[PDB]
């Protein structure tokens, strides 16, 4: 089997992508952030706590005649921007592009943090990690991708997010027309639980390239770029006007300013994230400061290869036995 959706930009910055999955019977479309940085697909739901849900669309259980409550089951997660959300669990009918699992677990929030609250346009997370990672007590539940993976034509998912417009995401084969030249695979340690690899290096616009080891995870749940101090240093040292604001929480510019390529390596190949992707806008309306796209991972204890970079390439995460990622410039 295979499956294909769609992936949209939740806003004019690409803040988050949004990818409709259906659930239940009869079908019951959300709207999910996947996200390949965590492991627990959870739903806004009729359990909700109603002063929490804000234009969300709701997953109601009771109305689908394949849900299965997963008896004492609970879930609780924190993500890296200190948002939270916790409950119960169902089992139930997930489809996502045609590709259909049943039995998933389906995490259904009591509660949701203000920012989740504040953000209408999404209705839950589907996680993309390791299983390791999922939250669910006492019986940790698999992903979606774990779930579908041994049906799938290939043990594969890919991401092909876009800039300021729509993408895809595609499993169980890799779509030949969707990038261009070769597909550069690299090692994963699946350790911490995460999709984490290291890129050989990296280049500030036409600079040169500079060999150097840099550990981080793919996730397609952080919008941003976070790297070493000194790397993100280099990279705003070249433009004109941008400073580290400890006020507004890191880089920003005048988006008068021109912004310089970024490259960073996979293994001898190079991705060459654009300059104008780097760009996240004022930092409140009608400033004529800029949110920079690269900022530091000081304090976050891992670098994090987010949005910024994910969406400047076609990436593999492939599930096989030893898992790996592949990196293709489209």
């Amino acid at each position: 089997s295979t499956g294909s959706a769609t992936t949209t930009p939740i806003d004019s910055l690409d803040d988050a992508y949004i990818t409709p999955v259906q659930i239940g019977t009869p079908a019951q479309t959300l709207n999910l952030d996947f996200d390949t940085g965590s492991s627990d697909l959870w739903v806004f739901s009729s359990e909700t706590t109603a002063s929490e849900v804000d234009g969300q669309t709701i997953y109601t259980p009771s109305k689908s005649t394949t849900a299965k409550l997963l008896s004492g089951a609970t879930w609780s997660i924190s993500y890296g921007d200190g948002s939270s959300s916790s409950g119960d669990v169902y089992t139930d009918t997930v489809s996502v592009g045609g590709l259909t699992v049943t039995g998933q677990a389906v995490e259904s929030a009591k509660k949701v943090s203000s920012s989740f609250t504040e953000d209408s346009t999404i209705d839950g997370l589907l996680g993309l990690a390791f299983s390791t990672l999922n939250t669910v007590s006492p019986t940790q539940q698999k992903t979606f991708f774990d779930n579908a993976k041994a049906s799938l034509d290939s043990p594969v998912f890919t991401a092909d997010l876009g800039y300021h417009a729509p993408g895809t995401y595609n499993f169980g084969f890799i779509d030949t027309t969707a990038y261009t030249g070769s597909i550069t695979y690299t090692a994963v340690s699946t350790k911490q639980g995460f999709w984490e690899w290291t890129s050989t290096g990296y280049a500030v616009g036409s600079g040169t390239f500079k060999s150097t080891s840099i550990d981080g995870i793919a996730d397609t749940g952080t919008t941003l770029l976070y790297l070493p101090a000194t790397v993100v240093s280099a990279y705003w040292a070249q433009v004109s006007g941008a400073k580290s604001s400890s006020s507004v929480g890191g880089y920003v510019f005048p988006c008068s300013a021109t912004l310089p390529s970024f490259t960073f390596g996979v293994g001898s190949a190079r991705i060459v994230i654009p300059g104008d992707y780097i760009d996240f806008g004022p930092i409140s309306t009608g400033s004529s400061s800029c949110f920079g796209g690269i900022q530091s991972s000081a304090g976050i204890g891992i670098n994090i290869f987010g949005d910024v970079a994910l969406k400047a390439a076609f990436v593999v995460f492939n599930g096989a036995t030893t898992p790996t990622l592949g990196f293709a410039s489209k």
